[PDB]
């Protein structure tokens, strides 16, 4: 029995993980998948890659890599090209996975921030989604001053030092349509920097957001809104699942809209997702392309839509009634997922996330200001988003 080790990309619902693999070796006889973790957030699971990556280790067949890891992957030659037409799939992906011209990995899952908000507060007090901050702070003053309860937060956001803090700093930035990188180098808008952080900050400052938002990670916001401790929450599609699931206290009470605007802006989100590497040091190359092929397929996303509410990587899945029965949302999030923006593509990434979130956590957390942040920021992505010679 040939056993293939997969790395994914969340320790939680093991059964879930298992359930699909389970599914693959009923299918596949002489083949064994075993599942390998290591953080729940994308740059402790960069980190560990890195290292093992680094080392030529044999161990891992197939890697979960975020939308974010193809450019460092392709160019440190550690995955093998499918040596293959990505047009099934939505063009963002197929262009993600695309590097030099090398699919470098096939798209496994879409993803994008949304707005999750209560929708029962929001009926009670006959308030509309907000469609900019502004409203989402007017829409929260309105709601917690009537509810007069001291645990209900207005606004969950990720401000821990994690790769969602570097989603988090974009979303103002993108919202007053600036770009981050205009032909091939860094293109720094520090007004519009300056204004994120700030943003950011009011929110604390306001009391719409908790005094440690510094210390709030993707699954914090999760957790919190699931409590029912939470107003308004930017979260990404998988959270969905946990508050209509069974140790929840908002089943049937979760909305979910756009991300709103800076006043004047775009309703911009950041492009998440992630896809399926063959590791170039798999003793298993052939295997684990099968492998691949399969958890890439139409059916396994189908499953990945209706099973833990992860966009599809087919846009006829939008459209599947079993998938818009389950989630009705999903009906109407292709237009949010195709037009969503994407960090930075570069083979640095992993410096750019560092500087970029380490900047919103440290402002965040009051260690410096936003002018100093945008400031140092600029600066640590001028030598990481140059132009190199060749």
């Amino acid at each position: 029995d040939a056993e293939l080790k997969i790395f994914v990309s969340s320790q939680h619902q093991p059964d879930i993980w298992r359930k699909a693999l389970d599914q693959y070796e009923a299918k596949t006889p002489g083949v064994k998948v075993v599942i390998e973790t290591g953080g729940n957030t994308s740059e402790m699971q960069a980190q560990y890659l890195n290292t093992v990556m680094s080392a030529k280790d044999s161990s891992l067949d197939v890697l979960m890599l975020d939308v974010i890891r193809p450019a460092q992957f392709a160019t440190a030659g550690w995955t093998s090209d499918f040596s293959k037409d990505l047009s099934a799939y939505l063009p963002t992906y197929a262009e993600a996975n695309t590097v030099n011209g090398k699919i470098v990995a096939l798209p496994a899952f879409a993803d994008s921030m949304f707005l999750y908000y209560r929708k029962d507060l929001l009926d009670k007090y006959g308030i509309k989604p907000p469609t900019t901050w502004d409203e989402l702070k007017e829409a929260s003053k309105k709601v917690m001053e009537g509810e007069k309860n001291p645990e209900l937060q207005g606004l969950s956001f990720q401000g821990k030092a994690i790769e969602g803090a570097v989603c988090t700093f974009l979303l103002p930035y993108w919202s007053e349509g600036k770009s981050l990188v205009e032909n091939g180098k860094l293109n720094f808008d520090n007004k519009a920097a300056v204004d994120s952080l700030k943003l950011w900050k009011s929110f604390v400052d306001d009391g719409i957001s908790k005094k440690n938002i510094s210390e709030v990670a993707t699954d914090d916001t999760r957790k919190e809104f699931q409590a029912g401790k939470v107003l308004f929450a930017v979260n990404w599609s998988y959270a969905w699942t946990h508050f209509q699931g069974k140790e929840s206290q908002v089943n049937d009470k979760v909305g979910v809209a756009r991300l709103p605007a800076v006043k004047g802006g775009e309703q911009t989100t950041c492009l998440g997702g992630w896809e399926f590497g063959v590791s170039a040091y798999s003793k298993q190359q052939d295997e684990a392309k099968k492998l691949v092929e399969y958890l890439s397929s139409q059916d396994v996303s189908k499953f990945m839509a209706i099973n833990a509410a992860l966009l599809p990587t087919y846009a006829a899945l939008y459209k599947d009634a079993d998938v818009t029965k389950t989630i009705p949302w999903f009906a109407d999030a292709l237009p949010v997922v195709e037009t969503a923006k994407a960090r930075p593509v570069t083979p640095r990434y992993n410096e750019v996330s560092e500087t970029i979130r380490t900047t919103v956590n440290g402002v965040l957390a009051g260690v410096m200001t936003p002018e100093d942040g945008a400031k140092q920021m600029e600066s640590r992505l001028r030598r990481v988003l140059r132009l190199e010679h060749h």
